[PDB]
């Protein structure tokens, strides 16, 4: 559960990285 807790939080970090890209995408079209 401890090791998995890391792969989970990291997933929330990489996911949010695409969120910022989403706003930049909509702004283009």
């Amino acid at each position: 559960k401890k090791k998995l807790g890391f792969f989970l939080v990291t997933f929330l970090f990489i996911w949010l990285m695409m969120l910022l890209h989403f706003t930049i995408q909509q702004r283009k079209k």
